[PDB]
């Protein structure tokens, strides 16, 4: 149906993937294995 908040557990769906997080702050650092072509971020 319609996209974003869920209202119960990881209320902050990603947005590369998908894959949401119980908090938001989390999700913006597990962009992090998204992006990040080279010695960047591993
Ligand atoms: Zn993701």
């Amino acid at each position: 149906g319609s996209s974003g908040s869920s209202g119960g557990e990881k209320p902050y769906p990603c947005e590369i993937c998908g894959t949401r997080f119980r908090h938001l702050q989390t999700l913006k650092s597990h962009l992090r294995i998204h992006t990040g072509s080279g010695p960047s971020s591993g």
